[PDB]
């Protein structure tokens, strides 16, 4: 729905443009196994780009980076195919990261700390300073682990990723697909609507780590609109509001959908408002935090 191929069959790498492409299809492919994703393998569902579908260069690099972050590969890469017209294909190939069996299911909550990027090292990187590197990394990584907060994942869930863990006896990418699902029903299920599983970790033996944020709060915004939907200022109003929040709601709490409601129950009680919203939105750290988004339309 904008833009062109670079004319023509050339294949563009990641970096161009100030407008929407669109893909005519997408591919995934797997470099080790040799093989391609297909577009009913349910495994394909790794990826939110789906052919037809318009996406900016900022969106694309977004995927790349979910891609390449939660830990599933160790190398995944996303290229392109300028089309004819008036597309471009892309291709999303990987590798699957390596892994061995696992008696230990592990949450931790990163919320608000810092993400882990793939960020591989050089490599030769001789012998025995390479058997190093990795004992350099896995201290580092048991010190985030005990850095990390609890997760609000009750038991039995646990009960269950670790019966599916010992029902393939490896793992592998599919299987992490299935955990990430059912930890993320569990909390989408429960209220939670910004949780999330950023990453997977590999580095202690035996043992899948899970890391997620649970969408902690951190930012509180009051906007008052009308009419048609102008942002327009409430003076003397805006504390009146704020007291209508509940304790969950504010900065320092996981959200949860209650509280929206909950918020939105006592608001709408004072009956000065035709129209409220309560939403949260990501805010722009990227560590999982959440702005609670107030939108307000008066009577009089």
């Amino acid at each position: 729905s904008h833009g062109l191929p670079a004319n023509i069959v050339v294949q563009l790498n990641k970096l161009s443009g100030f407008k929407k492409y669109k893909v005519s299809d997408i591919m995934f492919f797997d470099r080790r196994r040799q093989t391609t994703i297909g577009t009913e393998d349910s495994f394909f569902e790794m990826v939110s780009i789906r052919p037809g579908g318009v996406y900016t260069k900022a969106q694309l690099q977004k995927e790349l980076e979910t891609l390449a972050t939660c830990g599933m590969f160790e190398k995944v890469d996303l290229e392109g195919k300028t089309k004819p017209d008036g597309t471009l294909g892309v291709t999303i190939s990987f590798a699957e990261s390596t892994w061995q069996s696992a008696d230990r299911f592990r949450c931790i909550n990163v919320g608000l700390m810092v993400q882990s990027k793939p960020i591989e090292m050089d490599s030769d990187m001789t012998d025995k300073e390479k058997l190093e590197y990795y004992r350099s990394l896995e201290k580092d990584y048991k010190r985030r682990i005990d850095r990390a907060r609890p997760c609000l994942l009750p038991a039995p869930v646990y009960g269950e990723v670790m019966q599916m863990l010992r029902d393939q006896g490896k793992v592998s990418a599919r299987l992490l697909q299935r955990i990430r699902d059912r930890v993320q029903k569990w909390y989408h299920d429960e209220g939670y609507a910004c949780a999330q599983v950023v990453n997977f970790g590999n580095l202690n033996t035996k043992e899948v780590v899970c890391e997620v944020v649970e969408g902690d709060i951190t930012q509180l915004v009051i906007q008052f609109q009308d009419k048609l939907g102008n942002v327009v200022e409430g003076n003397t109003q805006v504390p009146v509001v704020r007291r209508e929040l509940p304790k969950q709601l504010r900065q320092g709490y996981v959200f949860n959908i209650e509280a929206g409601k909950k918020a939105l129950s006592n608001i709408n009680s004072l009956g000065l408002f035709s129209n409220i919203e309560v939403n949260p939105r990501p805010d722009e750290k990227n560590e999982g935090g959440i702005i609670v988004e107030i939108k307000l339309k008066e009577l009089e």
